[PDB]
């Protein structure tokens, strides 16, 4: 419980929830394409047909 | 300008980006389902067609 050790602690907690929007980001691109990618191979295999 | 104003302001400014963060999610599944809803409509002149 020092200055220095808190306020690095802080930053890296303020660091961490900053990380943890752009991973949820990137989670939520995968999300997204995974479902595009769903929809694309159904839709291609109708299209083939 | 008082400190109980500022900290309350502070919290403020942080509920503001969480909620920013809630509106940002809201949204990208909103502009993500309006190009569905493009593409649904693509599709659906296509298969008038």
């Amino acid at each position: 419980l020092t200055k220095e050790v808190l306020g690095q602690a802080l930053i890296s907690a303020k660091n961490y929830r900053d990380q943890l929007y752009s991973f949820k980001d990137l989670f939520q691109k995968c999300l997204f394409a995974r479902k595009r990618i769903e929809d694309l191979t159904h839709r291609l295999f109708e299209m083939e047909t």
